[PDB]
């Protein structure tokens, strides 16, 4: 049957499977998962995916409980013999290789932070140090679109995908003033039809930090 | 043009490369980067890594900085047909799952534990805390291990590789001994003759930390 995918727009993972449905025009059945009401420890979802993590896709017996797992395995189903996840063995595995940067060093950064808000307060944050966390990552992607005009290579990728949503919440608070070749990506993956998918769970995100922490992230 | 990995045996990912390539008897030239000489900022490698980290493969052109994107890499290139990257698509996306929670999940947590003993100092951290974000994956893994022998169905997979080399490295602190799947599991995998390429290296980290932060470990002799 037709894949399964239980989410919370909010979450920056997400929406990097919200823009490939999307892109690739996927029919999938949407169950919303309220992370701000902690539905994520429901005793069924629980079972599901021990993780308690959003996105996670159920497609027939397959359970995927990660959003790069989600990306390829969409990838592979409804762009067989796409780009997007390149047939070349070299090419896919820079594809992804930048999958994993995003998980292990870009998301984990912007995670740290957006957590230590709710933690501990937004006057009370260490800024300084996530500003040092994070402008590294900002440094890091430039270096890699200083060799090509996409993530992984010339043309879109999943990996794009997957860094974009992260990308722009990170931007929710660091501006990218000294980035020229990341900006530059940034608006030409804005002007893809695909990417409104992330406008609505950004803002929301916004709203619902800013709400909950009352304070406001800078302009 | 034989494959090249950058390395510091230390390193839990490097570790699951290390068992890889002896599993797969795979030709590798090895490149010693030391950590606790910060050498993975040394210009030529912070070039070639802008993450700075290991394990880094060097395979003609392609240039790996993940150690999961290094495991796939080397069992489709070394291992066509093999059951550690399985060929069905199915069985292949359960693998990559959990390579994921390894690197999302079980990863990242070791991390935040490891990483506050040497910069809060062993006495200082809040142990309850990484106690139990580090019994969840127990019991995450633990779950795992419910329908089958190994982490991702009844074969070795690229799966176990990765996560044996964290886990053990928990385990340094954390006992496994309330949990009987994920006992045995440790225990078969132990067994293995690839599991040599994890020992050198888990006792080195244990003796680092353990000079370095003038402390013992609670399994330490
Ligand atoms: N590496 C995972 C990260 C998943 C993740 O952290 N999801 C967050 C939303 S941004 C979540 O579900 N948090 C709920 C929780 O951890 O309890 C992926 O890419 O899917
Ligand atoms: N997700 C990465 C993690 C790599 C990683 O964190 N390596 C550590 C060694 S355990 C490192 O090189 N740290 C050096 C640094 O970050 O400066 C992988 O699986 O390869
Ligand atoms: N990773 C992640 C992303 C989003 C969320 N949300 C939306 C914002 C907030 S502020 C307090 C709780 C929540 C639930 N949680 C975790
Ligand atoms: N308890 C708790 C509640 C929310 C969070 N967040 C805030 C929103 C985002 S955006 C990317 C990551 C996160 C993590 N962390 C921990
Ligand atoms: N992830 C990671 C793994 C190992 C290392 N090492 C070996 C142990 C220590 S204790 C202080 C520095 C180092 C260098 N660093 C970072
Ligand atoms: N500065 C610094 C030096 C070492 C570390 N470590 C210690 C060894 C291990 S084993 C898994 C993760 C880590 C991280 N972190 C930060």
């Amino acid at each position: 049957p037709k894949p399964i995918l239980y989410y919370d727009e909010r979450s920056p993972p997400v929406r990097s499977c919200l823009m490939l449905i999307k892109l690739l025009d996927i029919d999938v059945e949407l169950r919303f998962v309220n992370l701000f009401k902690g539905e994520q420890f429901q005793k069924d979802f629980l079972a599901l995916n021990p993780q308690h993590s959003v996105p996670t896709l159920v497609h027939g017996d397959l359970v995927l409980t990660d959003s790069h797992a989600i990306l390829i395995h969409l990838a592979e189903k409804f762009d067989e013999g796409g780009s997007l996840w390149p047939q070349e063995h070299a090419e896919r595995m820079k594809v992804l290789n930048l999958l994993l940067f995003e998980c292990s060093f870009l998301f984990r950064r912007d995670s740290d932070f957006m957590s230590a808000i709710v933690r501990q307060g937004f006057a009370n944050v260490d800024v300084a140090h996530h500003e040092r966390k994070l402008t590294e990552a900002y440094i890091i992607m430039e270096r890699y679109l200083e060799n090509s005009d996409f993530m992984a290579g010339p043309q879109l990728t999943l990996a794009d995908l997957s860094i974009v949503t992260t990308l722009s919440t990170v931007n929710l608070m660091f501006p990218l003033s000294q980035f020229p070749r990341l900006r530059r990506w940034f608006t030409a993956m804005q002007q893809l039809d695909a990417y409104e998918a992330n406008c609505s769970g950004l803002e929301k995100l916004r709203q619902t930090m800013e709400s909950v922490g009352s304070f406001q992230f800078p302009s």
